[PDB]
Order: C-alpha cells, then structure tokens, then sequence
C-alpha cells in the first residue's frame, strides 16, 4: 500500500471524508467502517461523507453495524459501487443517502437470499431456521423501503441469485443514477 | 469371528439358523439391508416360528431404522426384541417395535430416548425445508412411539427433548419394553 | 454379511427373483444390477422380478443403465421402497411395472432436480450447463410419462427438495399402492 | 485499519473515552479492555466512558474480568450493542451504567446457557460439571439484578439460544433505550 | 492366525478353541467384541447347558455397555463361565474377570488386574454436561454396586480403591475378592 | 491493542507499567516470566519503596517459569500487591498467594483454581523414578511455600488439591489466598 | 506365505510341534502363542513343543501371557533365538525348558529394563513409576532365578542395553547351548 | 499371482525345493524362508534346495535368520542371483552351498556396509555405535571365509556403494559361476 | 513486550549491564548475547556484567560460543539462576565469575550428558559418536575445573538427569551463593 506525504493511501483518502468498504464484511471491517463514520461526524456534522463499496457482502449482523451506524449519524453517506456489490454489500449500496447511492457502469450488483447453517438436535435446527428466516423478512423490509419495490418482488427476485448491470440496479431503486464518465 | 462345524457357519451365520438376527452395530443402510433380508429369509423358511432381534446399538440413520421397523411389522412372525447392552435413539425405537408381549431386556442394559439430530446449509428456503423435514421426523417417531409404549404424544415430546437414560425396569415402566428377563438363581 | 445353507443373504434373495439397490448409485452398483436383471429374465422370461429400493440416489447415467435395462427385459420388475427413495431412487421406484410399485408405509420419497458441477473456460461452463439442463428435461419427460403429471408440475416441485410420505407418493403416481401391513 | 492526524481510528477513538469490545471476547481482549477503563478512570473519573458492543460473547471468566473493572471504576460505562451482542457480549450490554445502556434499531441481542466440556474420569466429569452449573447459578443471579427479570425466568429463557430484537431487549431489561435515528 | 486340521475338519486356532468352550476375550471391548462374545455364549449353552464354559481374559477394557452386555449374558445362561485373567485384565476387563463363576475366577501368577472408576467426556451447553455428568456417576454407582456383591467389599471401600489406577497381583486379586485362585503351575 | 499519547506515545499496557502496574494476563510460559521478572527489576530501580501492583488473569502454566516471578517478587524491596480479575488458576493462584501481606486481592467475580501439578515421563523404568521424584518434590515445595502464605496446613493443602478445586473469591479470602475482596464502591 | 499340500507354511511346521515368535510382542501375537500352547498340550501332554523366536520383544503384560501359559503347561517348551531376541523376547528366550534353551551362532540376544511412559497430575505420575518399578523387580527376580546370577548383577546389567553373542547368551545362562551347525 | 492346477506359483516352486527370496528382507520374510528350509529338510534331508536371490537386502539379524537355518540344515542350499542381490542379499548369495553359488550373466551385485541409526544420551549413542561396528565385524569375519579375500579388503570395498558385475562377483568369490545360457 | 521511556524491557535491562539468557540456547540467541557481551566490554571495560539464567539449554556449540565470550572478556559476567538451568544453561551458570554465581532460593538447577543423533554407514555413526563423546570430555573437564569436584564424580553425576536445588548446587561448587532475599 502505497504512502503520500505522510499518509497510507486509503488513510489520505479518509482525511476528504471517503471511507473504503473494499472486502468481505466481517465484525473487524464493520468495526473500522463504524469508527470512521463516527469520527467524520464529530469532524464536521454537515459534509457527506463517500462510502466507496466493491463488496461480496459477509455477515448481516456486520453489515447492520455499519447500516445503523449510516442513519445514525447527522451526514448523509453517499454509496458508490466500483467493482462489484453483492449481497450484503448491495444491501449497504441501497442504504445510501437518498438521491446519494451511485454505481460506475460496468459495476455488478448481486442480491440474493441470506445463507447460513444449522446442526444439531431437531429442535436446534428450528430455533436456527426461524432466526434466519426473521433476518430474511427484516432484510426485505428495509429493501422494500429502500427500492420501492413490494416486499413479495424482492422475495422472489431474491430466492436465486440475481445479476443486475448498474442500469439494471437504477431502475430496480438500488441506486438513484449511473455515474457516467465526461 | 470364530466359525462353527454343525455345515460350517461363522458365529452369527449359525445363530440365524435358530432365527436370531444381531443388530449389534450403528444403523446405517449397509445394516438395515442386511436385517431386512434376513427378517424376509426367515419369514419364507417358516411364517409361524417366532424371530429374535438381538439390540446393541447406539442409534444412527431414522430412514434405515424405518426400512427395518416396516419390514418388520410386514411380515407374518412375531418378531422379539431383547436390549443387551445399549439401545439408543432409534435403537430404542427399534426395541419398542417387537411384538407385544415379547420386548425384552437384561436387567444391567441401558435404554435412551432422545430427538432426532440432523443438520441443514445453504439459503434460508433451504434451512426452511430440511427444518420442516426434521421436524416431520420428529411427529412421525413420537405419533409411532406413542402407539407402542402407551405414553401420550406430549409425553414423548417433553421425555425426548434432551438424552434420556433408563434403567431395563424404567424402560419396562415406560412401555418402550414388556419384561426384564431376570437371570435364573 | 451372514451365510444361509450355502448363499451369503444377498445371493439367496436373488434365488427367490430379488435384486437389492441398497446404496447410492453409481456404476458399479448400476453394472451388478444390470447383470443381475440380465440373469433373471434368462433363468426365467415370464416371471416377475422385485427390486427393493433403500437409496439416496446417485448418477444419473448409471440410473439409465439400470432404468433401460428395465425396460428391455421382458419379466416384470416390481418396484418396492422401504427406507427410502431419493433423487435417481425416486425415478428407478417411478419405473417399476404399471400396478407394480409399491413403498411400506414408513418409507420416505424425495425428489429433485439433478445436482452437478463445471470449472473452466466460459464456453466449458455453457456445455456443462446445456447438458444438465438437457438431463433434466430427460428425467422430468419420463417422471411425467410414469407418474401421469405435466412435466410444468414436475418441475415446479423438483426445484428444491420435496420429501413425500408412501401415501403422498401414491396420490402423486411415483408408486400405485402403499403395502399396509396385516 | 486508517490513521487520523498520528492515531491509528481505535486509538483516536479511546481519546474520546470510547473503548471497542468488537470481537470474541477472549483474555487478551479482556485485559485490553480492563486497562483502557483503569486508564480512562485516571484521565478523568467524572465524565462517562462508552463501550461498543458488536461480539459474539466468549470466555465467561474473561467477561467477568471486564464486568468487575466496570463496577469498580467511578465513571459511568455506557453500553451500546451494534450489530450484535451474544452469550457474554450480552451480559456485557446489561452491565452498562442504570439508564445509560443502548441498543440501535437493527442490532441482535441473543441470550443462551453457558458452553463448556469435561474430559476423564467420573469424579473429574463431576468437577466441571459443577463448577459450570456453579457458572450459569452465578450468571443468572447478576443478570436478575441487572435486568429485574427472576432467575427462574433467566433460566428458562436460556436454555436454548434465544434471539432478541433491540425492542425485545428492552422489554427484557437487558437495555434502557433503543437509540433511534433523528 | 494359524490352521489346525483334526481327522478331516480345519479350524483357525480360536474356533478349535471354541470347539473346547475356550472364548477368547483378548482385545479392548468395543460393542463388536461383546457382540461376538455374547453370540458365542448363547451358543455353548444351546450346544451344552451344562458343562463350564471357559472365558480367557486378556483386555485393557473398554465400553461399560458393551461390558455389560457380556456380564448379563454370562448371569443369563445356565452353564458356569470360568474366568481367567492371563496377561492383564484392566478396567471392564477386570470387572468381567470378576463376574465369572462363584469358585472358577482364576489369574495366572504373572497376570495384572486393574480397577479404577469409569472414563468419558462431554461438550456442549452446561445442561447437556450435567446430564453427561449425572449418567456416568450413576454409572459408577451400578459398577461399585455390582464389585460389592461380587468380592465381598463394602461399596465405601470399592469407591475409594477405584478413585486412581490400582494395579493388583494375582495374588492381591484373590485377597480383594476379585478372583477365587491363582493357578499356580505344577 | 490501543496507543495513549500524553502531551509521549505508549501502547496501553506500558503505559499501566509507568503507573508501576504489571500485568499477567496468559498462560505462565518461559517468555512471560522473563518479562514480568525484568519489569520488576526495572520498577524496583525506578522506585525500591513504591508499591508494585501485579494483575492476574491467568490459568497459569510452567511451575519453573512461575517460580522466577515468585523469587523476583520476594527478592526485590516494594511490595508487590496482587489482585485476580477474571480467573487465577494453578500457578497463577500460586502467584496471587505470594504477594504482599495484607495487599493480596481479587474482584468479586473473579474464579481461583488449585490443583497439583502436571506433567510427563517417558523412557526406562529408572528415567520414569528420576520424572516421578522430581515431580513429586515439586509439589510438596509448592505445597509447603501456599501452607507458609495461607496458614493451612501441609495436609490440608494435599488433599484440597488433588483434584481441581474451585473457589469464590470470598472462599479465597476465608482460605488465606488472598487478603480481601475488593468490593465496588 | 507359501502354502503345503493344504497348510500355509506356519500352520505346517505347527502341525510338528513349532509355534513361531517372529514379531513385535503385542496381545494379539500372545493370544495366538497362548491358544497354540493349550492346543499342543491337548494334542499330546507329553511331546516337546519348541517356540522358535526372533523378536525385538513388546508388551511386558504380552509377554507374561505366553509366559505364564508355558509355565502351566505339561509339556516341556524348548526354546529357539533365530535371528534376534531382544527385551521381552530375550525374557521368553530364557523361559524355556531347563537344558533346552538354545540360540544359533550368529544370532543376537539383547536384555534391557522396561519401558514406559505417564502423564497427568504428580499422583498419576506416581502410580505409573511406582507400577513400572515393580514391574521391573518382577522381571529381574524371574531372569534371577532362571539364569543363576544375582538380582545385583541383572539390574546393572540391564540399565542400559547389552547386547549378547549366542556364546555370551550361553555364558550368562540366559541359554543352555548354542546349537553348532554339522 | 496366478494358480496352477491348485498352488499359486510361488506354492509350486516350493514343492520342486524352490525358495524365493525376492523382496527386502525383514523379519516376516526371514521368518518364512526359515519355515520353509526347516520343512523342505523334513521332507527329505539329501536333495539339494535353490535359493532364487532377486532383494536389494535389509535387517541385517533377520538375514542371519536366513544365514544360520541354511548352515544348520542338512541339504546343500544352492544359491541363484537374477535381477540384483545387494547388501545382505548378496550376504546370503555368498552363503550358499561351497560350488553351487551361481548368478544369471546380467544380475547385479552390490556390497557395502551395514546402515543404522542412533539417538539419545552419548552414552547409548556409544553402545549402538560399539553395537553396529560389531555387526560389521561379524560380516566381514563371515564374508571373508566364504570368499577367501582378506577381512581389510572387504572393509575397503565396502566403505562405499561396490556394484559388481556376475562376471566380477565371480573374480570376488561371492559366487561359484555365472549360469550362462545354452 | 513493554516499552518504558523510549527502551522496550530487555533493551533498557541491557543499558544497566543486564543480559537475558530466557530461552533454549540455539545459534541465534548465542549471536545474540555474544554481541551484547562484546557490546558491554567496549561500552566499560571493567564494570561488572549481570548474566540472568532461565534455559532449558539447548546447542552445545552454540552455549560454547557463549561461554568462550565470557572468559575472552575483560569485565566479570556474573550468573544467576532463576526459574531453572538445564544442560547447557547449567554448565553457563557454572562458568561465571568465581564469587559471582547465584541462585535465587527456588531456582531448579538440572545437569546432564549430552544428547544427540546419528544415521547413516557404520563408520558414519562412529564419527558421530567419537564426536560427542568428546564434547562429553570437554564439557566435563570444564565443569570439574568449575565445581572442584572430580571428573569421575561428574561423569557418575550426569549419567541420567540430576535436579539440584538452590542449596544443593551451591553444595556441589555450580554456583557460590544462593541470594536469600531481605
Ligand atoms: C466524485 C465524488 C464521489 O463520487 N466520490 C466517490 C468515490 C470514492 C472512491 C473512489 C471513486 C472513484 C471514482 C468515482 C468516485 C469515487 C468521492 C469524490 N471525492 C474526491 O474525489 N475528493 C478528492 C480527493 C480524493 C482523494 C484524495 F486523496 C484527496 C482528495 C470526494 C468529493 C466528491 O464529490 N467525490
Ligand atoms: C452518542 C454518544 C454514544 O452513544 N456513543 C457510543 C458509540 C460508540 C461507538 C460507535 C457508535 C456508533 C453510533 C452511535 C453511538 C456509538 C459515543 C459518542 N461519542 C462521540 O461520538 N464522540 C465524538 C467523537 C467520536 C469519535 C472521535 F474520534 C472523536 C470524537 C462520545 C460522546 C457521546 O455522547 N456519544
Ligand atoms: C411380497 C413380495 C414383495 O413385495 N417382495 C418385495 C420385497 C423385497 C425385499 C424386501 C421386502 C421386505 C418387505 C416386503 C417386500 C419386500 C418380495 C417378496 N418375495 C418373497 O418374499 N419371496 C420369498 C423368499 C424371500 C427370501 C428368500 F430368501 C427366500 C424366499 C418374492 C415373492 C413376493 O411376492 N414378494
Ligand atoms: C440381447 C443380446 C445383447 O444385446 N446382449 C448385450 C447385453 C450385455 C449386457 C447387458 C445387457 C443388458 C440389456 C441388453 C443387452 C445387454 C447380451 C445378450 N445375451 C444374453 O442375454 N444371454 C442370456 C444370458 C445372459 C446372462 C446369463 F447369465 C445367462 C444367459 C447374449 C445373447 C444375446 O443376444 N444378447
Ligand atoms: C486501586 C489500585 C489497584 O488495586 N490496582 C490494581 C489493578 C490493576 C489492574 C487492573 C485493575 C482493575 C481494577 C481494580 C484494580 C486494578 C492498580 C491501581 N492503580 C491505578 O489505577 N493507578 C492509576 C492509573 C492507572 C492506569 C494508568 F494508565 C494511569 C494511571 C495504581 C494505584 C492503585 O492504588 N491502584
Ligand atoms: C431365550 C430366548 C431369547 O430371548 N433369545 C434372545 C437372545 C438373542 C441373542 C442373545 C441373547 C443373549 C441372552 C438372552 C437372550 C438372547 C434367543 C434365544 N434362542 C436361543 O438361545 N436358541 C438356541 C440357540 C442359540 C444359538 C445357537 F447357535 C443355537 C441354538 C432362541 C430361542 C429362545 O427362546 N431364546
Ligand atoms: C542485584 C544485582 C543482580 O544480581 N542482578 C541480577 C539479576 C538479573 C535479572 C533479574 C534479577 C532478578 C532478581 C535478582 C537479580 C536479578 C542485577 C542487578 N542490577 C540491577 O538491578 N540494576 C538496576 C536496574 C535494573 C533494571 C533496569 F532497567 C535499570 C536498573 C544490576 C546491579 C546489581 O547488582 N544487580
Ligand atoms: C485348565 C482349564 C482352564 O483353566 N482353561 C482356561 C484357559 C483358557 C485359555 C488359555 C489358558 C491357558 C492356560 C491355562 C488356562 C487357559 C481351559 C482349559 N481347557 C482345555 O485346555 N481344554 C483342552 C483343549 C484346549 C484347546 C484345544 F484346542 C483343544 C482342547 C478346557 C478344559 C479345562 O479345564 N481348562
Ligand atoms: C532340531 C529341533 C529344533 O531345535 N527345532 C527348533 C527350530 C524351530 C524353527 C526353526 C528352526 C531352524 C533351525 C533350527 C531349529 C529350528 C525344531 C525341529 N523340528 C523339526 O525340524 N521337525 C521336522 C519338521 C519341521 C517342519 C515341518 F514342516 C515338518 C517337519 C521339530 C523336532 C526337533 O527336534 N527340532
Ligand atoms: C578483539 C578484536 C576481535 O577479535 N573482534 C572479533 C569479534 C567479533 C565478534 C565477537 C567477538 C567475541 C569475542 C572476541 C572477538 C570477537 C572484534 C573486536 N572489536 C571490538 O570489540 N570493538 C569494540 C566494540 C565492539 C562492539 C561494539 F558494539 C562497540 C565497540 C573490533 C576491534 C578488535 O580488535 N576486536
């Protein structure tokens, strides 16, 4: 990683308020991205901040860290997807500030259905099922406000995996515009 | 395995020839074929005589146990069931299968009930489906043991929700056998 | 595996006209079935044979070596499921002689689509891909012709497991009687 | 993880009195934790301190190091859970100062039974097991103090994972407030 | 394993054994071993049901329930099951050397007993290990009670004598109550 | 592990050190005692008079490696306190007893483990007699150093260590392990 | 293995009287010396049985088992060292009929103490020496007595290993002849 | 292994007095071609018996096994080298019957010292050395007699890997004549 | 490792005169204190040096290059023993300057013979063990110059491990004082 002076590259891009979401969304990435977004809001309160996202996704819990801690705070948060945003990655890019979530054009978005897995006794594996079909119903929810899409559409263009091209994503109320080049 | 000069038999080949079949192992498909062979094998030799299922097993695979408890009931014999040792999970449900009157075991076994294990990955529909399934298991193991001990469904449910071990005369007490065969002074 | 007098078990069912399919299925099990078949309808053109069914499935070419040979012989094969049927099981349980496919009551059916894999170049992906696709029409054109569903219905509920009890099976056409005890 | 002009985000963090528990909670971070509140106590033993909770629980003992250095400082510890608090991350959120411990909407608060093993002879297997039903006694008479809940109710409420929502969490007294979004 | 023809019939050296009532117990006892042990007495009684049967002890031991399935079975048949202990008898092994015939519980001079309680495990929720736990004291408790009726020794005693690996002589085997004789050689 | 800088940067466990707090905080090996022996050298020529305060969250380890940081202790002139927070166990409930008179502490959550020692031998009869005497000499060393510092008996340490043996921090008080419990204001 | 015309070649030389001990001493092997023993004494109380040995030893209880069986049984057991004995099976070697314990004269013998091992707690450790030790007094007493030396003299010189020539075996009385070629 | 009517090949050539040695030599091996001179001198002590020697050597005792049953027995071991003898294969090649020592034109022969290891205290280092340098005397001492050269020459030509020639294991006096075909 | 100020522990030790010998004695921890005695020679020539002792030892010729430096040096290194010294770190504790090696009260002090290996060709295993007989000499004739004791009472001394106490390896001459505390 290379050093500007002196700071690491992704730290310089921190200091104009753009934060990276670059990888597999695990609690220690979670735990960053959430530091970063408190500590852009204590600097100034008023100035959008820029969440870039080139995500797989991870864990969901992850992932509502850093979805809570976006609404939570007084600034909007821009979303821009370069690369890829699937799963819980696209979750986060649909969270962005409204008029704010963006992609570059030959981004992929991907949403598809919650993964998991349960062992044990019968009783173990409903306690398992019942819990990832409730994050299931909490993940559509907040889709379904976020996209303007019903609730039964993001059930069933969800059950598989679902390729969508940025303009694709625009037009489903993912992101508001394709950030097209000069 | 020693063999036996009568016609030469390995052990277990000669204790079929007096119509006792040895579930002595986990029950996997390997071992429920092997004993529904033999229950159709003795059935043809002789439709009256009485068959012995000898039960040392801690269990394993539900459909295997099921090939075997529907042989069983199919056929014209009655079929014993003696617990030496231990009978586990469908073990047990097995031993609660044998003829009525004539479910044994010796006074130092032990018996244990308990739900049914499995496991599911992948999607949430697919967690649902393989829940769903196990969970039909279950009602489908309890509604059959409940019919066979006396024991109300609810029972069962509350008895099996964790390992439970018996004693032969608790097992007796439970209907899930008929008699501790006692030794002789 | 005990010895009766001499014929280890298996042997001595065959005597009596019964082939076991008792493990997954793959092409050595195919091949001693398809011998065993073979043998029977030379011992003995006109007499019924009965295949006992005790499987999770398996391949799917080595199922057709089994399924056509079937066909071809001209004895009956009697079809019977105890413990259970899954997959390319459910299809050889579905193939046995009209009024001749039987479960006990206890045993377990299950279908659904046929599973598989491709690694390599984009064109490589897309041949594997058209030939499972291809295999599946195969499996769902005859399920239809056996069970006298649509091939629309078939695959709506092969898309994921789909576990039915004997009595399930006989009311979808897998099997024409549940044999109850005396 | 970025640098802020030189602190490293957590650091910067900890300057204003905000510690991390955002991973396992073993004994290393534990003591982590534990010198970071002494600290804190020592710059300063009037204003609040915050502690962050997005943890999958852990070591009970180093959970109970963490919750007796919290009763013992002056400061008031704040807690919020983000993203998730389980097992002893749970306790933890419960043990924040009365009044002053949070949840955000879309964080995941699970309660279950403590998890541990026993190997070797009968009298050894005794031990342990008495020394974890000692564990769970202990667990369940602070948390009936901390939540108002009765140990009868504690019990029963553990003895499969239970999954909480941040309402339900409030509700059951493990939280003050659910801290919405202006 | 060598071959043994008698005139003709070829037997592996263990089945001639059988064929004098021998029953070899000479490997750790895991449910297959029991199940062997067990099909083999059922048939000595039905071959004879009154003349001994001779089971010869060479084990570390192993499961309790399989051990158990062999110590009922011995009390269930009518012949007598001498036991002899040669090389060692350990743990279950010791336990069924005990439970053979009152007067024909023999070691040979060499041989090594060993007692001590029961071996498991458990992982898992702390309910699950109490469970575990409350099962394999009881367990201990059905063993102890058994030794005591078995020896002569009060269960305090059989509880204390087990907490830790006690290896015994032959000799100390008979005075314990474990054995009836050591067979001393011509 | 967080950086504190003071308008002087320090990584958050060597700036407790300049507050004289030691901590040992994992399992006792070669390389943690060498560590806490030279930050008690360091501190003693800091300071020889000021109080010295070693935290305990351990489940101890080597018995020669916690026998370096017990002499240490003893050898150098401040009082070094102990305080358990989370759990001492074996070598380090050892330590926890070995600090200052009257300045022996644990928080009232914390667990103390004593049991005897552990370890291994292997080769000819002879070298196993060398392994088992040594073992056997350390214990009783042990022994004799916790009946000094408790005021129980030889007999009763024996005995109440010969399985793992688990006390409240209040159980600890009333066995002379520690001195009192630290209740939060 | 070759086989006679049918005996493999072992059960041949069995057939006259020659039990083999050509391996590592485990339970196993002592099982299958000792079921021969009692069988050779059933055949013929009062005929010479010669076990022929080349063996690096084993198991002390293993080898007290065929130990004790030769001691108890009617006919005299010569013995053989062929190759090697060494440990446990020099202990066999020097078991043998009186006047009928041999060695060829390029074979090796070679006597040493136990070996063994314990780990666990500082009683366990105990127990296990103090077991290994008597062990070892057992074994020195019988070679004692079966050889003419002194116990003094056979613990010092089995401390550490001490390899015999056939001639030396002779000389120390742990054989009676070594057996010269014609 | 193919059967001839019924012996396995090998079963048949014993019957003509035929012994193979034609794998590494271990105990198991050793054990077996000791069984099969002790019955082939039973069955008659006069005919010769052929040694066939195809073995890149082994355990140095297991072949004194070998070595000391060929000398003790009456009949004249003829020893035959095809394929290779090395290390104590070409011992026990030099072992045979004085003029009845033979290799085919193209077999190897190799001699060179005996290999070992040893580990631990100096003190056992020391006898395994004293130990090892022994057995090598022995060889030399054997090999000598049997070839008529020096004991300091074979040492030399032993220090490192000797490949010979049939013709030159001639000149050496390992054996008698090379076969050469009609 | 802390740091106090900026010197991280063993580098401020280092300042005031204090070695650390804490680990298995390999080549890189000789390098190590080697280059820190010379360092110390050079930063005051005739100032006393503080050698600390808690080793298991380890290489023979790398605690040689430790102790040559030692006596090479002009100042006095005194030893102290705390914890343990075993083999190799024994003989260093023995080699400090006379008057100036201690022990604290439960220090263990533990002597030896050398260990070590060899594998290959006979005359391979020869040099092998030559070798470490003499370092065995060497090590001996060094210790007995040390101790006063004899080298016969050494030798008989470290034939198996030997544990000494404190006050036991004062009594032998390893070291001059045990260092009681006040
Ligand atoms: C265009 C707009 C925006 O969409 N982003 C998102 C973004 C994030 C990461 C990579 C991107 C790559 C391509 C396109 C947008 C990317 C950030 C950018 N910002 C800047 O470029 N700021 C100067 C700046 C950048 C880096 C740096 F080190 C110093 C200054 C902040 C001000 C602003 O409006 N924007
Ligand atoms: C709102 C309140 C509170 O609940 N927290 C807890 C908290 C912790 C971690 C992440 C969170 C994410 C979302 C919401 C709360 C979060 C800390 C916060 N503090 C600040 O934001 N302080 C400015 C600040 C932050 C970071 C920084 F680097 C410099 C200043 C300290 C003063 C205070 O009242 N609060
Ligand atoms: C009842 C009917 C049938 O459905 N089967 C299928 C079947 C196969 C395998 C296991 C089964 C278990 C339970 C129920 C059916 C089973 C075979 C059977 N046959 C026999 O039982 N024949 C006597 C026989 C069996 C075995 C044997 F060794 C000798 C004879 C052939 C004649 C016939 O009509 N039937
Ligand atoms: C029909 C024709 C043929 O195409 N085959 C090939 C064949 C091979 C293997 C499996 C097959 C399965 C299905 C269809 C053909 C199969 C062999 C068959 N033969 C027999 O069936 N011969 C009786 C026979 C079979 C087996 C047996 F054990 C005894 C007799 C030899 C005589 C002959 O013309 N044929
Ligand atoms: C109360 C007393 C004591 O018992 N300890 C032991 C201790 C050690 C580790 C963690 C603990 C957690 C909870 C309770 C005691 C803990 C240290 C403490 N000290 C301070 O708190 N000193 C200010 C200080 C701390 C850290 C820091 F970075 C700066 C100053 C030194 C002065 C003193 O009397 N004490
Ligand atoms: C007593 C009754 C019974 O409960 N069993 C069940 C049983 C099965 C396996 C092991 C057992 C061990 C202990 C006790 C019962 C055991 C079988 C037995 N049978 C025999 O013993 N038959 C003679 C026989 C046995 C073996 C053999 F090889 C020859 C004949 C069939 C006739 C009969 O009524 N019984
Ligand atoms: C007492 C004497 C001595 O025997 N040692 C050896 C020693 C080494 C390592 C750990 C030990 C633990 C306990 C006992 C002795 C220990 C060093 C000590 N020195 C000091 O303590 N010097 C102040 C000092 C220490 C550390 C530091 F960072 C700064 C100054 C040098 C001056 C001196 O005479 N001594
Ligand atoms: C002496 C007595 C007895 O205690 N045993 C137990 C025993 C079992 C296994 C190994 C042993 C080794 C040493 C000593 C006893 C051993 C069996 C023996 N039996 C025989 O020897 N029977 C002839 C016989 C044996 C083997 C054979 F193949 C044929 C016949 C049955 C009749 C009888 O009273 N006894
Ligand atoms: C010479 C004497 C003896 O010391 N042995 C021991 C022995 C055992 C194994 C390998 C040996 C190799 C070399 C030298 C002795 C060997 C057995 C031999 N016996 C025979 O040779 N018996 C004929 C025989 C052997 C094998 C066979 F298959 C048929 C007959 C039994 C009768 C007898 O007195 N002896
Ligand atoms: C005696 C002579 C020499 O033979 N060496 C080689 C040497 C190298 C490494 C380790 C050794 C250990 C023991 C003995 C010699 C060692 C270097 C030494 N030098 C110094 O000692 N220079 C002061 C110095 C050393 C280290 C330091 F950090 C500062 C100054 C350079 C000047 C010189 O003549 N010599």
């Amino acid at each position: 990683i290379p050093t500007v002076i002196a700071y690491d590259i992704y730290s310089r891009l921190l200091k104009d308020r753009i934060i990276m979401l670059g990888s597999q969304i695990d609690d220690n990435v979670a735990n960053s991205i959430v530091s970063q977004l408190l500590f852009l809001q204590a600097q100034d309160s008023e100035k959008d901040i820029y969440l870039y996202i080139n995500s797989p996704g991870g864990s969901v819990t992850a992932g509502f860290a850093i979805y809570d801690t976006i609404q939570h705070i007084k600034p909007d948060v821009q979303t821009i997807c370069i690369g890829m945003a699937a799963s819980m990655g696209s979750f986060l890019l649909a969270a962005g500030a409204k008029g704010k979530r963006f992609a570059l054009p030959n981004a992929e978005v991907m949403i598809h259905q919650p993964l998991g897995g349960a062992q044990g006794q019968a009783t173990e594996i409903e306690i398992a099922a019942n819990h990832i079909l409730k994050t299931r119903e909490k993940l559509n929810r907040i889709l379904s406000e976020r996209t303007g899409q019903s609730i039964e559409k993001i059930q069933k263009d969800t059950d598989r995996d679902n390729f969508l091209t940025a303009e694709e994503a625009k037009e489903y109320g993912l992101i508001d515009e394709v950030m097209v080049p000069e």
